[PDB]
């Protein structure tokens, strides 16, 4: 039999028919926004989705014995692996944002269509050649992060009044969101030197950002 | 008489003619824009508006007996069709955007001047390289825009109560704009961690904007 | 007597000569700005300028003879030319920004030392290839500055009331700049569609600016 | 004696002793952000904290024989010098910020670990052939912060009313941030020429910036 499954699962239609259910299942979950769709379509669509969750598993099980060890060595197997899984989760018990995590199996488009996967690996097998910025940024941001929380939190205690918070309001500032006046005006109000601090930040972290960029276009 | 036309319509000082009267039926519609000017020469000008309109269509129909379906398979020869036809519908009355698309005629300007055809051409073909990443950015804000609806839109019904909404919002901090103190700040204030979805959601649709970017430089 | 001035206005003297000016009346006119020290030594510095606009007249003076035609066929010559006219309109009549573009002659420094010249120059060399996008945008602009004028300029007309106020609020969605709370959500109020003229907008404006950047990498 | 110690200093065990301190010396700084924290083990903290640098200085004191006049020209060396010389300055009198700027050692797992090194070295490398550029921005900033001094700083003097903060006005206007409804659009309600002023800014400014990322993607 298992020559018999190899070739039911191996099969285009196996395929074809899976990315037919998600495209449905991505439209259903669209539908079950609507307040309204769901008064009067809800179990429809409820039954619906239940269903297709086993068909996944189903397929899920097949797929693992066609592979065996090599499934669990796939990115791809192991992703649909972990998104069927947490879509097993019962609705009721636990965290809720489980039934919100529900959709990532939408992602699943991406993983069983080639041209998808093409797409996503040329953009993944960028970021090893980022890691040694992506370090050193973050190492940057931890310390500044930290001068932050000394220099203004008892004074901006809900911008910088944790380590966490001046995170946030730093990463705020290195998206250039709103960052003078909504932070560093009102800052210098009480610190009037404060620009000697988020000035350079900005030059610095914009600065590693083009090169980044620039980085990319190289490799 | 085919070869007659066809000799009027390929002549320099038919396209010349045209060229001619979309510059001045341009300078004409910004005239129309002011309402002191309406309410002195609106007579004038709506009566030469008529005019440029009536001449066009000759000019289009002339264009198409020296084309037959050569013409309906020239974008620029579709193009300035499908634009003259708006303008052509009377001026009412159901919708009353049709008054204002007419100004669309100006985008002839780009289409009887070459090296306009030339760039826009050269923009245009550039595109079919993105879509593979496009389709995976709107299937990544479908996903994304879905989770929001239902994390966010019962407090928030404003920026994320309906999918629409959702995709509003989602474009918006895409661009980055009044994203932290405008939107998430607030989300925070009611769900703290909000961060982790806006965060990440940031960084994702950031890195793929600046390899879409560098994709073009590779071409 | 040509060749002895011919000799002292090529002398490394006099072109060093000048540069010393120029960084002595900019470090000046910063401190023209301090309500203070105006106080204290404002005749010396207003003599001290006239003394410099002087020099520079007798300079260009002297210049001209060199150079004679050649001179008005200088860019940094015609341009030196200028900002020291503008720099001799009386302290008085017509405008009073007159009082303040003499600042414009710091822009000598520009002119009188290389490298500079070399970076600007490798700088503006740059724009020819841009006009043609350029005029695209231009057209572009134009055209939906017409339509927002006469789409939202009757309940909105500080942003669209006027074909220019459209302009600026474009340019101003152009840059990002607060254009979703600050404009777009503004005009949704009244507007709900008002997202079908925008978007497209920004991604039309985005997408040729992101082009335009690549073309600069064509070299 | 010097033979022994170069070998000591220069040894694995060395390197790999000190980065084991900065981590742990890192770990521990960020703990002291939290209040609750060191009402708890402060004083544990503390003393680490003069443990560690107290081995630094030991540390740098044995380096400095084994390199002598080399290391005082070494970027790296200097460097860290400079960092626990900060940390050694006695925690009271003068600035309270020279306790906050202690936590620049952290900048040591930059110094003491390559790659790091290499990242830093690859980024600051891009700096000189980056001076002119650079050169020609502060000098365009310094014209038009003169500019805008006497433009706007007696209706406008929280932006404009000083050399300075126009400098600051501008960088913010430079970022994009909040520049037309936050300041623009303001300014032009007494001074409606005010957009002559910014938007010309506004595209040199970028314009400029344009170039120096491309110039980082040519050299
Ligand atoms: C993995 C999936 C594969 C692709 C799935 C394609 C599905 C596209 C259509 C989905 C249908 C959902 C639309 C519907 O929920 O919108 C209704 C609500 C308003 O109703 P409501 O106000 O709640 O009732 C009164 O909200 C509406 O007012 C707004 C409608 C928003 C439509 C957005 C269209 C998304 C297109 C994504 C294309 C991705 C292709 C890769
Ligand atoms: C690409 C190069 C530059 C970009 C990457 C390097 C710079 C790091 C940027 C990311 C900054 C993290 C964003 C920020 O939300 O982190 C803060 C969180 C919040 O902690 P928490 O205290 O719980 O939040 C309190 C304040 N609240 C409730 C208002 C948020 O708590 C933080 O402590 C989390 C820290 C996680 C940073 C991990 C860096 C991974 C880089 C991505 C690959
Ligand atoms: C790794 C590369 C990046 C390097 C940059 C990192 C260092 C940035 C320096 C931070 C600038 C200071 C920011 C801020 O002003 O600090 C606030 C505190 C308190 O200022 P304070 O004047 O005490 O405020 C009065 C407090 N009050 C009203 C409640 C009585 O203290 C200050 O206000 C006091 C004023 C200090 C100004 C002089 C600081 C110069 C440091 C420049 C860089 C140091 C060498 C690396
Ligand atoms: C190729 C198609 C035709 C070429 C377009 C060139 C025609 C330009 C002339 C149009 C004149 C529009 C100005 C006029 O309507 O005044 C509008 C308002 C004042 O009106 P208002 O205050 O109501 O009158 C009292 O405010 C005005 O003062 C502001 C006007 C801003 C000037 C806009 C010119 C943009 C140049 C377009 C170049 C594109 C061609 C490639
Ligand atoms: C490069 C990557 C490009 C990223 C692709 C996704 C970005 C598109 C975002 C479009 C977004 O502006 O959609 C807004 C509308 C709003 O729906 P709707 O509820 O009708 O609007 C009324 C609600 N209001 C008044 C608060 C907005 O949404 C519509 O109702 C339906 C959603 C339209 C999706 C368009 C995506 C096609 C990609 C074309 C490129
Ligand atoms: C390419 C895909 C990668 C992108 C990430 C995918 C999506 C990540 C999940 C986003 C996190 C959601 C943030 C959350 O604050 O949203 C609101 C929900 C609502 O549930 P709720 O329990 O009512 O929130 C607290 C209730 N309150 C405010 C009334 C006290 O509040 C939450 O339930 C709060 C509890 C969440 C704890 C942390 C969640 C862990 C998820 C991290 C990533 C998941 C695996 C990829
Ligand atoms: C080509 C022309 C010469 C080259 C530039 C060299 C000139 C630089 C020094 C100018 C001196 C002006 C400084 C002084 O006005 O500042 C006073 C005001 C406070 O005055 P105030 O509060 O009114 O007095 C009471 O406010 C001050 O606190 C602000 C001080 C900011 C000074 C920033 C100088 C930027 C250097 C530009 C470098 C150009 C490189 C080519
Ligand atoms: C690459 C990107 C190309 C950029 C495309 C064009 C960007 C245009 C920048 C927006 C300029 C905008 O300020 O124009 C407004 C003015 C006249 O408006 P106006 O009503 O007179 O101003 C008073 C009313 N106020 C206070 C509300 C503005 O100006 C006139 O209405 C017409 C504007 C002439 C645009 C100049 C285009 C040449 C591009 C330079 C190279
Ligand atoms: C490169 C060229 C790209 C072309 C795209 C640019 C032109 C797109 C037009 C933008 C759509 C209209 C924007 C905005 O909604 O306009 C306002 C009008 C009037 O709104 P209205 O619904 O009359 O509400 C009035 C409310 N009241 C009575 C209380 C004052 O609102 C209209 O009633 C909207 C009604 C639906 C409009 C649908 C038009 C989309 C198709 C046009 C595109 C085809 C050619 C590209
Ligand atoms: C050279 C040193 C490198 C070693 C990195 C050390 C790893 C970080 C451990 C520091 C522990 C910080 C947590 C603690 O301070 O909590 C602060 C608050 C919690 O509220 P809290 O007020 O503290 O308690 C009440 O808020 C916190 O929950 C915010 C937590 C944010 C953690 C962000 C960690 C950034 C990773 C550093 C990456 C450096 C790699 C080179
Ligand atoms: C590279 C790309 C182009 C960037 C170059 C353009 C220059 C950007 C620098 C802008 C930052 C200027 C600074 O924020 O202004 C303040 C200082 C001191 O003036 P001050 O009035 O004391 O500021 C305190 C008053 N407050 C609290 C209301 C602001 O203003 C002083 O005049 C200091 C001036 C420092 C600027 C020179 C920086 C050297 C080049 C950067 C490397
Ligand atoms: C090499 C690169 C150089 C870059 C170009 C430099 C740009 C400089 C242009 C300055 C624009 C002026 C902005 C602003 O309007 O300045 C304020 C003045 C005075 O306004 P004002 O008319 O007195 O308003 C009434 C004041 N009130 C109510 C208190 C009585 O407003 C004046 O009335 C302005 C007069 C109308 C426009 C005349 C300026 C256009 C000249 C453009 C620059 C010449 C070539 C570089
Ligand atoms: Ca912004
Ligand atoms: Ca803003
Ligand atoms: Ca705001
Ligand atoms: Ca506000
Ligand atoms: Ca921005």
């Amino acid at each position: 039999m298992y020559l018999r499954i190899t070739n039911i699962v191996e099969s285009s239609f196996f395929t074809k028919f899976i990315i037919y259910l998600i495209v449905l299942n991505g439209i259903t979950m669209g539908l079950e926004t609507s307040k309204t769709f769901m008064q009067s379509f809800g179990v429809y669509t409820t039954l619906f989705n239940q269903i297709v969750i086993t068909i996944f598993t189903i397929e899920i099980i097949l797929r693992i014995y066609v592979h065996r060890i090599s499934f669990f060595k796939d990115p791809w197997s192991l992703f649909d692996f972990f998104v069927v899984a947490i879509s097993l989760v019962p609705t009721s018990s636990g965290f809720e944002i489980l039934r919100v995590l529900r959709v990532l199996r939408l992602f699943r488009l991406v993983t069983a269509v080639p041209q998808m996967r093409k797409i996503v690996s040329a953009l993944i097998s960028v970021i090893p050649g980022m890691l040694s910025v992506i370090a050193l940024m973050t190492l940057f941001f931890y310390i500044f992060a930290i001068m932050a929380t000394q220099l203004f939190g008892e004074r901006f205690p809900e911008w910088f009044g944790t380590l966490g918070e001046s995170f946030y309001t730093l990463f705020q500032v290195m998206t250039l969101d709103d960052w003078s006046n909504g932070i560093v005006r009102p800052l210098m109000e009480v610190y009037p030197y404060a620009w000697v601090f988020f000035i350079p930040f900005i030059f610095v972290v914009t600065f590693v950002m083009i090169n980044l960029v620039v980085a990319i276009c190289v490799d």
